[PDB]
Order: C-alpha cells, then sequence, then structure tokens
C-alpha cells in the first residue's frame, strides 16, 4: 500500500492544465510518500480530489480550486497528521 | 471500464516533468476514451508506460523517451486502431 | 509588435510550476493575441506579472497567487477589453 | 549584466504549447540562475524554432522534429559564456 491521489476534472471546461499542475505540485513535495497521482477526465464542471478515496477538495464545496499550499497540507494531514 | 495508462518514472532522475507532459499530451488527445492517466513515482532510472498492463514504452526497451506522436499512435492502436490522428 | 506577458517567479521557492501553469493558461485562451509569455527567474521571493510593463499582479499587493480566472480577466482588460 | 534569454517559437493550432512549455520548464529547472528568461512565442505553419539570444539552437526542419531534454539542455549549456 501507499497513498494514491486522484484528481477528477471536467475536460470540456479546459481544466486539464490546472489538474496536471496540481498533480506535479503534489508529486514534487511528496515524491517519496505517494504511490501515484491520477488524472481522471470527467464532465459538467467536475473538479474533485481525493486521497485513498477521501475527498480533500471539491469545487462547489470548497469554493473553487485549491491553493497548492492548501492541497499539500490536506494531503499531508491525510498521510501523517504529525509530519511537517 | 475505459482503458487506463500509467507512466511510471524515476523521481530522482527528475523525470516528473516529462511524465507530466506526456500524460497531458495523452489526455488532450484521448479525453473521451481514457479512463485515467496515472503518474507513478519510482527509482533507478525507470521510465515505463503501460496502457492497461500492456507495455507501450520502456526506456531501455525503446531507447529513451517516446515522442509525442509515437506514444499517441501506440495508445491509439491499443484502444482505437481505426482512428486517424 | 504584440503584447508580452512576463511572470517573474522565485526559483528557490519552487514556484516555477505555477508560473509555467499560469503561462500555459494565458497562451491557451489568448493564443491569437499575445506575442509571447515569458518566465523570468527572480532571486528574491517574488511572483509578479506584467503585461507590456504594466503590472497586473503582485503576490504581496494582490494577496498571494492568482486564480487562472482572475488573471485571464486582468489580461483581457489590458489588451482585448471586448471579450468573454 | 544581461543574462541569456531563450525563446521557444511554436505553432499554436498544431497544439504545441504543451511540448514547448514542457521544454521551457526543463530549461528553467536546470538553469535557474543562468537564464534571464525563457519565452513562449505563439506562431503558425508548424514552426518550432528555439533561439538563445538570437542564436538558433534548434529548428524542427533543420534538426528533424523536436529536441530531447538531454540535447537542448546541452545546447543551452554550450551558450552560457563562462
Amino acid at each position: 500500500r501507499k497513498p494514491e491521489v486522484i484528481i477528477t476534472y471536467c475536460t470540456q471546461c479546459q481544466w486539464l492544465l490546472r489538474a496536471a499542475w496540481l498533480a506535479q505540485e503534489l508529486l514534487s513535495t511528496f515524491s517519496d510518500d505517494l504511490g501515484k497521482v491520477s488524472l481522471e477526465p470527467a464532465t459538467g464542471g467536475a473538479f474533485r480530489i481525493t486521497c485513498d478515496g477521501v475527498q480533500i477538495w471539491e469545487r462547489k464545496a470548497d469554493g473553487g480550486f485549491p491553493e497548492a499550499k492548501v492541497l499539500k497540507q490536506r494531503v499531508r494531514d491525510q498521510i501523517d497528521p504529525e509530519r511537517d
């Protein structure tokens, strides 16, 4: 096992760019802790991210798109809450 | 149900950049046909790409890193052979 | 003599990823009007974007980093005011 | 006093921003404090020509396609003025 983050994004909305960006922000700072970050096309304004099935971000629910710093923290807390 | 691709890459070699680029190339061309494209951290200068377990590229096997068009043709023949690019 | 957009970014801060991301977003939706988008490494902790010398974003001033939505907008006002 | 700048001209409708942006990052993540800037210049007619202070270090036609990371990194390195 190892954590697997998945970013689901609306293709037509043209959110691949940012999906790919956030995927690299993660794989950069957590290159040794993550098993894999997946990019998953979707439709109708979908933009959701989860870690091992746990939602750590969702467009309408969190007000838009995450700051790299925030998503990092939420992935951090998800893996080891007490790891700086 | 849709086919998935996995680009396993050596992080220390600093190949995330490539892996990401190729994942994006693939996703913009097969947005309606790819289940998902994964970026997988690894080591020892590994750079292998799978399309549902089936290898379509392996650094030492194909002499380096694939080209945009070539990887597209491979994924294509794999999922949609009758499709033109 | 088309408009230039430069994004000055702090390299040690590992902000190249977001600078290249925002670059691509601009080149994406303004592919036919921008002469080019430049990425300029700054030795200091900066992140400011100018359009033909006119600053359109500054980390400290504008509160952080911009959302693609906002940036696209400010650049729109700066060059082609009549767009959606 | 005037650090070298790289320009990557690419055909837009060919959908080459990606491979041009990718290369741009490849250079900046390797030559952070050695390059003044790396510019992405939209173009047409399947053009792809990279310059380093005017000095073309690659052009799709002449060079036969698109550069490797290794290569362009080496051709940019060969221009740093020691």
